[PDB]
């Protein structure tokens, strides 16, 4: 009874994801098959959920817990039992959860703001300093910004991305390791000697990341500056339940986890937000008007960022259309029936296909493809589990407020400081990595010539 997309013999559905854009492939499948489809691969089955109707059940934490998708399982080879790749039942998940949640308290957020502004100003300055007719490589610069922000705010580490015309080596290795991790989904015989080089490159890339992590830790140890940041909590915070701090190994995984998680989807969000803004000039103008009205100081204060309501709406609407961490996986904690209709056995896996959730016309109306920030004029109007860019429940994104604050600040500053032109009439082309990004999205920015 459950729809299932086309199969490939013994490979079952797995070749469907042998594409550069698997999330978009799954969205198309969802478009065809509806709110739920079974997806089989050799030795694996999951069910992709796309309707709020079913996802609200899936989001019942008494019935389902976070599952490590194959992607996360393979990413776990270097993210280990960091927060994102740990099972809820692993001691280190709840420990690190409890230890690191304070890093995203309101007070923490205020504390990050200055460094977020530091990086944002670097972005603005970069764009201010472009010559006539030069253009902005949007995902690239958003990723420079987000990486630097998480590095600086989180770890008091400067990736100095705006000093580089190429991504920081960490990124290069992180991108290749993520990609290798996700390529393993397709690999029938992962121990085939043909993948020895992939294994070597994987370890080399993991070593690059870990070397940077070791440097972040050593620099913090050696530091004479007082820090009270995410790393501080990693190195010193004690879990109230266990009384225990994170052990060294987990700290390292958390650093890797947060460097990755703390920058990748946010960069996508910013990129998509700017994409949608330049595609929707009335929206852009409204957002710009808000930025101009609110950001009355040379650098935004924390409170001003919080007053960028419409910018927040823009970001939420971008997350609605292109949630940059576009899926998460769940497993049935016990036998349960989904939707009154689909019996699941304990351990059965679900995938929540967030972009498709966000296109559930029964929630959003028929105009789901339109970019309408006003959908979020009162976010509380959105039904529960209808809008899930940050995942669910206690396994939701710990960094959501950081992401949104950063993105609101940055977008606000961008909108305050520049007019943007979609000079190429850019054709959305969504590159799928760990996140989604509008690949090749370029704009031209005309400074409003507002000093910092
Ligand atoms: C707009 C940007 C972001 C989006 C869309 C996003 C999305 C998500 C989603 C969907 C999950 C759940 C994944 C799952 O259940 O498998 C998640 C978890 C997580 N995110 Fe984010 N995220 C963003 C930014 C960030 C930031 C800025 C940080 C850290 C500073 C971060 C750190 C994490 C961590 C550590 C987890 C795992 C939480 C846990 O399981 O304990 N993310 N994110
Ligand atoms: O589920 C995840 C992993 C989601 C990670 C989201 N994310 C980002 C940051 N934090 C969490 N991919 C999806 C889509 C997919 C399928 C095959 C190959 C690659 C991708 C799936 O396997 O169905």
């Amino acid at each position: 009874e459950m729809p299932q997309p086309k199969t490939f013999g013994e490979l079952k559905n797995l070749p469907l994801l042998n594409t550069d854009k698997p999330v978009q492939a799954l969205m198309k499948i969802a478009d065809e098959l509806g709110e739920i489809f079974k997806f089989e691969a050799p030795g694996r089955v999951t069910r992709y959920l796309s309707s709020q109707r079913l996802i609200k059940e899936a989001c019942d934490e008494s019935r389902f817990d976070k599952n490590l998708s194959q992607a996360l399982k393979f990413i776990r080879d270097f993210a280990g039992d960091g927060l994102a790749t740990s099972w809820t039942h692993e001691k280190n998940w709840k420990k690190a959860h409890n230890i690191l949640l304070p890093s995203f308290s309101q007070q923490a957020m205020k504390g990050y703001h200055a460094m977020m502004v530091d990086i944002a100003v670097q972005l603005v300055q970069k764009w201010e300093r472009l010559n006539a007719d030069e253009h902005i490589e949007v995902p690239e610069d958003m990723t420079r910004l987000t990486l630097d922000t998480i590095g600086l705010c989180g770890f008091n580490y400067r990736f100095n991305s705006f000093y580089r015309d190429q991504p920081h080596p960490f990124i290069t290795s992180m991108v290749r390791a993520l990609d290798e991790a996700m390529n393993k989904l397709q690999r029938a015989n992962p121990d085939d000697p043909a993948y020895d080089e992939n294994k070597r490159q994987f370890q080399e890339d993991i070593k690059v990341m870990n070397d940077l992590v070791d440097k972040i830790i050593a620099d913090r140890k050696a530091s004479g500056e007082q820090s009270d940041d995410l790393l501080t909590h990693m190195l010193n915070g004690k879990d109230p339940e266990t009384g225990e701090p994170l052990d060294d190994e987990n700290i390292r995984y958390q650093i890797i986890t947060f460097l990755i998680a703390g920058h990748e989807p946010t960069s996508g969000l910013l990129s998509f937000a700017l994409y949608f803004l330049v595609k929707n000039p009335h929206v852009l103008q409204k957002a710009a008007e808000e930025a101009a009205r609110v950001l009355v100081d040379p650098v935004p204060s924390y409170k001003q960022v919080k007053q960028l309501k419409y910018v927040g709406m823009v970001l939420n609407e971008a997350l609605r259309l292109w949630p940059t961490a576009p899926a998460f996986s769940l497993y049935a904690k016990e036998d349960t029936v989904l939707g009154g209709e689909y019996p699941l056995e304990k351990g059965d896996e679900l995938m929540v296909l967030i972009p498709q959730l966000h296109r559930d016309k029964t929630i959003w109306g028929d105009d789901v493809e339109e970019f309408r920030p006003e959908r979020f004029e009162n976010p509380s109007a959105i039904p529960q589990h209808a809008f899930k860019p940050f995942g669910n429940g206690q396994r939701a994104c710990i960094g959501q407020q950081f992401a949104l604050h950063e993105a609101t600040l940055v977008l606000g500053m961008m909108l305050k400081h520049f007019d943007f032109e979609d000079h190429t009439n850019y054709e959305l082309d969504i590159k799928e990595t760990l996140t989604l990004k509008p690949e090749g999205f370029v704009v031209k920015a005309k400074s409003k010539k507002i000093p910092l």
